[PDB]
C-alpha cells in the first residue's frame, strides 16, 4: 500500500502563519490505473502566493503548491519510471497523475544544474522576473531599475537580467548577508532597507536622477517612497505586494496621485501564467542558457525534511531565505 | 493703463475660502509688445494643486482668451494667453497661441478654454491613447458632467462604447441622460456605490477614465475586467482633502485582474498630435457629435467664487468667467 | 418693522465661503400680548456654529446669541429699554414671548462694554470657568496647557489659572497673539505655526510635563500634548476646532499605550450643564474678576450686520484676538 | 538544577510567529541564604506581553507571572511546599530572595485551581473589579458594554456587572463564546466578526445607548461604541488590543463632536494603582464571588511549557475561552 503525507490548512491565517495553522496527515493512495503514474516529490516549493491563495481554501484542504517529482510507478509509457516532472498536487510527498497536468523538465537539462532550479530561476519565479522586466517594464537597455525583495527568487533574477541588458540596478534587501550576495551578482547599489536611517535618502543617493523602472514585489509604504523618485514616464511592474499579505489592519495610504500624474507613471500588474506555449518555453530556455553562461547565478535556501515545510513557508515570509526557498523531501 | 489681479493671500487649508484671495489694482507701464484685455478667463482644478507651489502675494495662475488693444499681433487679434488671474497684461508676443485658423463664428470663443481647448485635449488623449478605446468597450467616467468628463463620455459614445457616468447632482444626471450616456447616477445619493456600479455593468468595466481618485476609485477598481485600463487623469477628491491620503486599491485585485493604470498630462502631446486632436474636437463640435455646455460666471471680481464653486461641484460644463 | 436675517444657503464644505450665506429681508408682524420686539446691539459668532449648521436645512436662519434692546413691549417684566441676551439667530430684529430671554446681572456696571455678556462675562467665560475649575479640577500650583489661548475661551482659562497659582503654557497662531498673552502673564507662550518642533517647544516649556490640558483644538496637536502629560493628568475636552472644517477622516487618535500607562482622565463637557445657583455664582465671579483687573478682556469688533458672515469666517481662520463680536 | 526559558529571538512584526521565540536551557545558580528555588506549576500569557516585548532586547527572557511551588528553601518564611506568585518570566525554574513574591490569600480553599490566582482571583480579575467599580463607577441599573467579553478581564467585568444589577452587552469573536456568555447571563452577546454592521448590532443590543463602556479593544470598534454612549457616559480605557499587533497606522480617533455633545468621561487605568487594603479587599471579594458561584470560572488550559508561545499567539487571536493558562 502506497502511503503519502500531506500538509493541510487547519486554520485560516491571521497575520503571519504559525505552526498551529497546519496539520500533517497520512493516507493511502489508491492503486495505479492504466495511463497513470505515481510521483514521489524530490523538491517542493513554498511561495508568497500561497499566503494570498490560502483564503480560498476550506479548512482541512491540502495546501497548494508545485514540486519537482520523479515517477516511481508507471502505467504510462510516455512517463516511464525515473522521469522527472513538474506537478502541482500541493504539499504532499506522493501523488497520482494521469499525465495531463504534468510538465517534463527542459530536454537540454545538464546534470550539473540542480533539479530544484525548475522551481526557481529556471522556473515560475524566473519567468515572473523575465516577463515582468522585459515586457511590463519593457527595458531596452540603459534604464535605472529599482527592485525590492532583491535577494529573493524573483528579485535576484530581475536584477541579473537587467544587468545583462545593460541596466543600472538598485536592490533593496532585508539582511547584511543578502547585501553581499547581490553585490556578488553585479547589482550596482544594494542596501539593507531594515537598517538604513532613511529609505528616502538612501534611494536618492543610489540614483539621484530617479528611476526609470520599478519592479515592485513589496507594495505599501516602501512603494510610496520609490514612487516619489520615479522619473517622468517611469514604469512600475506590479509583481506583488508582500508587505500586505500578512497584514492585520488597513492598507496604508496609496501612492500620492499628484506625484503619479505629474510624473505620468505607467503602473501595470501581471501574472506570470499570462504567457504560455511558445512564450513560456522560450523564456525557460533563455533562463537556462543564461545560467549555464554564468550571466545568471543562483543560490538556494534549502530546508531538509517534508515535515519542515510549514517552517520553510513561514521563514520565507519572514525574510530568512537567501534565494529560492526549497524543501528537499 | 489699469489692471486688476487676483493674488494668493493665504495658502489653502482644505478648500479655499474668500479670505485666501486678495484683489489688487496696479498700473501697467506704457507699451515699450501688445496690451491684452481678458475676455474669458478659466478656472481649473489644477490651480488648487499648483497654488501650493506659490508664495503668498503671487498672482494666481490661469489661461484666458484675450484681445489686443494696443505687427504680427495687430489690434483686435484674439489669443490664448496665461498671464494669471488678471484683466490686463503686457506680452512680448511669444507666449501667445492663436486660436485655430478655421475658428468659425458659430461657436463661442470660450470653447478654446474648454472642449476645443486644454480640457477637451485631456479627454481626447486620455481616452483614445491612454485607455485606448477602439469601440465596444464599457467605460466608467466620473466627474462626468464636468469639462473633461462630459467630453470623455461623448467621444466614447461616437466610438460605439457604453458609457457609465458618475456626477454629484440630479441636475447633472438629467443633462448627461439628454447627452445619451448609457447609465448616469448621482454618487452622493446612491445607497451603495458598489451596487450601483454592478447594475450599471454586470460584465465589469474595460476602461476607467479617473478624474476623482480616492475611495471612489477603489470601488471601481474592484469591478474592472481582466486587462482593464485606467487612465489616471486627476484625483479631485484628494486636492482639498484634510488628513491622510485614502488607502490605495487592494493589490490582490490589481494583480489578479492584471490592470494597467497609466497617468498622463495633456501637455505631453505637442506639435502635430496636438493640432490634429484640436481639429478633431472642433470638427466633432461643428458636426454635433460633441455638444458643449459652459458654466459662465459674470465678473472678474467673482473669479475666486467661480474657482471654489467648481471645486465643490457647482458647475455643469466648463467653468468660465466672463471679464 | 423690518428685519434682516442671514440664512444658510448651502451646507458648509470645508471652510464656509460667502456663497454659503444669503441675506434676506422680511417684515415682522405686530406684537401680541406678552411679546417684545428686540433690536440687536451686539451679535456673536462662535466656532460651535460651524458644527451645528449641519443640523440646519438650507434656508434656515443661522443660529446665534446677541445682546438686544427691547424697543417695543407688551410684556410688563420687559419694559422698553431693557437689555437682554437672546438667541434668535443672525437677525437684526426679532419677536420673543420673553420666556427664552435672560436679563444681565443686576450688578452689571456701565463701565464695561455690553458685549462682554457674549464673552468673558458670558458663555465663553463660563466655558473656561467650569472647564478649568471643575473638569480639569485645578487646585493651585499645577502646570496647565491651553491652546487657542488668545481666544474667547482660552484667554480666560489662562487668566483664571494664573490667579489660582498655576503655571500656564499657551499656544496661539500669530505673533500678535503671543504678545497679547505675554501681557496677560502667561508663563510660556508660543506660535504653534512657526515653531520648528511642537514636541520640543512643549518639552522646553515644561520639562516636568503637564498636569492639566484645556483642549480647544484636538487633532494632532492634542496627540503631541498627550505624550507629555504627567501621570493621572487631566484633559478637559472643550472643543476640537482643528476638525470642525474637515473634509476627510480624522487624524489618528492619541497613542493608547501612553494614555493607559499615564492613566489619563479625559472628560468632555458642555457649558450649559451648569445652571441655577452654580451658573449665577460663576457669572458674578467673572464680573468681579474683570472689575478688579484680574481678568482683562479684548474684543475683535466688526461693524455692520452685513459683515457677520465675514466675521464668522475670519474667526474660524484665526483673525480674531479675543471674542469676535459684530456691532449691529 | 536546570531550567528552561523562552526568550524573544526576534521582535514581533504584527502577530508573533513561532520563529520569534527561542527555547534555551541553563543551569540555575546555587541557592544563597534567604533564597528559594521555585518550580512553575502554572504560567500565564497576557496581552501586555505583546506591548512590553517592544522594550526587550533580542535574547531576553519573555516577561510574565506564574504560580510556583518552593522546591528548595533557605528562607524560613517560604518553606518547601509553599505556593507563591512570582514573575521570573517564561521559565520552568527560578531563584528568588522572597522580596518579589506574593503568597496566596490565607483563606484560599482547596476546591478551586491554584491557576485562578493568575486570572479571576488575580491580576485580570482585579483589572475588571477596579475598572468597572471605580473607573466606570457602576452603581446598579446601568447598561455596560464590554468587549473581549469572553476573555479573562471581560468575562469577570460582565459577571460583576450582573451581580451589581446591570444590563450587560458583550462582544466576542466566535459563536462558541457567544453561547458561553449567554449561559452566564449576559443580556446581549454578539460575534463582532460576523455581524453585517457593528453599528446596527450595538443599537439593537441597547437602543437607548450605553452608560458604561469597559474598553479592552480600542480602535474602530471603540469609535462605533462611542457613537452610542449616553450623555455623561463613562469609558474605562483598560486596553486597546486591536492596536497591539498592528503594522500600518493607528486608526482615526473618536469623533470629538460626539464626545463633546455627550460629555463623555474617558479614563484609563492600570491595575497596580490599587494596593494595600483596597487590593486585598478586592481579591477577597473575587474569591467569595467564585465560591458563591456568582463568578463562574473558566480556564483555557494548554499543557506543556514547550507550547507557551503557541498559547500566547492563540490568546492574541481569540482561541481562548476564559483565562489562558499553561500547565507546566
Ligand atoms: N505576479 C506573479 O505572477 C508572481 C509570481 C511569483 C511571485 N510573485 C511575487 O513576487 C514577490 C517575490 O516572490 P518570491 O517567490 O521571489 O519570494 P522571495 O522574494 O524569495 O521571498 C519573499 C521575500 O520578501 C521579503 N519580504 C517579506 N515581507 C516583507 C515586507 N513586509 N517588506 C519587504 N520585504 C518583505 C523578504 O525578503 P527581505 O529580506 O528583502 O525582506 C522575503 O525573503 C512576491 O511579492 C510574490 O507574490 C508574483
Ligand atoms: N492630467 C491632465 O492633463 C489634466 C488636465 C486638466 C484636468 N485634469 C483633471 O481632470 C479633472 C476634471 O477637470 P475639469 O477641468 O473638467 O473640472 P470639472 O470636472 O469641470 O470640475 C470639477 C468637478 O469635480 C467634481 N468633484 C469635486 N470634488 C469631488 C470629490 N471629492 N469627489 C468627486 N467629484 C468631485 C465636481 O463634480 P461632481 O458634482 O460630479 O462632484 C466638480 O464639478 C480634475 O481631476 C483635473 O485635475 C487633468
Ligand atoms: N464645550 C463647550 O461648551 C464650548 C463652549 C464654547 C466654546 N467651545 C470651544 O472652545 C473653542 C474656542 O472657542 P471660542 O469661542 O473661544 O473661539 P476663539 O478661540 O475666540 O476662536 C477660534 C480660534 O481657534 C483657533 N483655530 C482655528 N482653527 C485652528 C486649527 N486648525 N488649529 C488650531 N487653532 C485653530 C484660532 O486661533 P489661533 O490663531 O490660536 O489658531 C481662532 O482664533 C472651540 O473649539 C469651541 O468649539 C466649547
Ligand atoms: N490596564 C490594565 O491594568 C490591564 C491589565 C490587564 C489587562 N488589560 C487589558 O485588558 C484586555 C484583556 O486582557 P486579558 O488578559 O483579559 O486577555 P483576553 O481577553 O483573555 O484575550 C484577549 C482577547 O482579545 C480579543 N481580541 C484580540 N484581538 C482583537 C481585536 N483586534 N479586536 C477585538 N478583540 C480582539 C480576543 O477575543 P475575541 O474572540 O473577543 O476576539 C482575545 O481572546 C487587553 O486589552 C489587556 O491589555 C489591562
Ligand atoms: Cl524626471
Ligand atoms: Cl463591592
Ligand atoms: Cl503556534
Amino acid at each position: 500500500g502506497s502511503m503519502t503525507k500531506t500538509w493541510t490548512l487547519k486554520k485560516h491565517f491571521v497575520g503571519y502563519p504559525t505552526n498551529s495553522d497546519f496539520e500533517l496527515k497520512t493516507s493511502e493512495l489508491p492503486p495505479l490505473k492504466n495511463g497513470e503514474v505515481l510521483l514521489e516529490a524530490l523538491f517542493l516549493t513554498v511561495d508568497p502566493y500561497m499566503r494570498v491563495a490560502a483564503k480560498r481554501l476550506k479548512e482541512g484542504d491540502t495546501m497548494m503548491g508545485q514540486q519537482v517529482a520523479k515517477v516511481v510507478e508507471s502505467k504510462n509509457v510516455a512517463l516511464p519510471k525515473g522521469t522527472i516532472v513538474l506537478a502541482s498536487p500541493g504539499w504532499t510527498t506522493h501523488s497520482i497523475s494521469d499525465g495531463k497536468d504534468l510538465e517534463k523538465l527542459l530536454t537540454e537539462w545538464p546534470d550539473t544544474i540542480p533539479l530544484s532550479l525548475a522551481l526557481g530561476t529556471v522556473g515560475m519565479p524566473g519567468l515572473t522576473a523575465y516577463f515582468g522586466l522585459l515586457e511590463i517594464c519593457g527595458v531596452k537597455g540603459g534604464e535605472t531599475v529599482m527592485v525590492n525583495a532583491a535577494a529573493g527568487a524573483v528579485g535576484s533574477v530581475v536584477g541579473q537580467i537587467a544587468k545583462l541588458k545593460g541596466c543600472k540596478v538598485v536592490g533593496a534587501v532585508g539582511s547584511d548577508e543578502k547585501v553581499a550576495y547581490l553585490q556578488k551578482l553585479g547589482f550596482d547599489v544594494v542596501f539593507n532597507y531594515k537598517t538604513v536611517e532613511s529609505l528616502e535618502e538612501t534611494l536618492k543617493k543610489a540614483s539621484p536622477d530617479g528611476y526609470d523602472c520599478y519592479f515592485d514585489n513589496v507594495g505599501g509604504e516602501f512603494s510610496n517612497t520609490v514612487i516619489g523618485q520615479m522619473k517622468k514616464f517611469g514604469r512600475i511592474a506590479i509583481c506583488g505586494a508582500i508587505s500586505t499579505y500578512n497584514r492585520t489592519g488597513p492598507l496604508p495610504p496609496g501612492p500620492p496621485p499628484e506625484i503619479v500624474i505629474y510624473q505620468e507613471l505607467r503602473m501595470e500588474a501581471f501574472v506570470v501564467y499570462r504567457w504560455q506555449g511558445d512564450a513560456r518555453q522560450k523564456a525557460l530556455k533563455d533562463l537556462l542558457k543564461w545560467v549555464l553562461e554564468g550571466k545568471i547565478q543562483y543560490k538556494e535556501y534549502i530546508i531538509e525534511g517534508f515535515e519542515n515545510m510549514p517552517a520553510a513557508f513561514m521563514g520565507m515570509l519572514k525574510g530568512d531565505n537567501l534565494g529560492k526557498t526549497i524543501v528537499k523531501a
